[PDB]
């Protein structure tokens, strides 16, 4: 069948993994255990999306491993009002490494919440300097609506996967 990728959604507990996996799959933001299937054409070229929203609490170890070897990208969610999200970046990138036993892996750092533009802690060139650190793409997003990259994330890190 169609190229599958399996996507998956890290961050801390309320930075808005399921906000922008709703918003993703059925575009609505209302404030499901299983992964989402989508069908969806990028650019000029047809996949299926296997989508895992996480939870943010501290879970266990052998079911966190487990989803992370099974995934050909991530989504690392941080929350732009959220200081404590941001610096836990570090510890998502570096846990997915160590499972993979990779120096790298597609992987997209998303800063969301960007509405929340009076609570915003973290500003752009801080995300865009934590993105370098790690040598992953940037992206800001917001899972309120009207919604901003929720779609260009997504895609974006199927990109990075096909360009891998
Ligand atoms: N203003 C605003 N609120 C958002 C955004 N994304 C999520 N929220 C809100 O923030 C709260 C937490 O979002 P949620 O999607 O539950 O986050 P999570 O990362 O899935 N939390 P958990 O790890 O506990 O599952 C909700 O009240 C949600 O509506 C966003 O982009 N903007
Ligand atoms: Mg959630
Ligand atoms: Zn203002
Ligand atoms: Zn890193």
């Amino acid at each position: 069948g169609l190229p599958t990728y399996k996507l998956v959604v890290v961050g801390d507990g309320g930075v808005g993994k399921s906000a922008l996996t709703i918003q993703f799959f059925q575009k609505i933001f209302v404030p499901i255990e299983d992964s989402y299937l989508k069908h969806t054409e990028i650019d000029n070229q047809w996949a299926i999306l296997d989508v895992l929203d996480t939870a943010g609490q501290e879970e266990f170890s052998a079911m966190r491993e487990q989803y992370m070897r099974t995934g050909d990208g991530f989504l690392i969610v941080y929350s732009v009002t959220d200081k404590a999200s941001f610096e836990h970046v570090d510890r998502f990138h570096q846990l997915i490494l160590r499972v993979k036993d990779r120096e790298s892996f597609p992987m997209i750092l998303v800063a969301n919440k960007v509405d929340l533009m009076h609570l915003r802690k973290i500003t752009r060139e801080q995300g865009k300097e934590m993105a370098t650190k790690h040598n992953i793409p940037y992206i800001e997003t917001s899972a309120k609506d009207p919604p901003l990259n929720v779609d260009k994330a997504f895609h974006d890190l199927v990109r990075v996967i096909r360009q891998q």
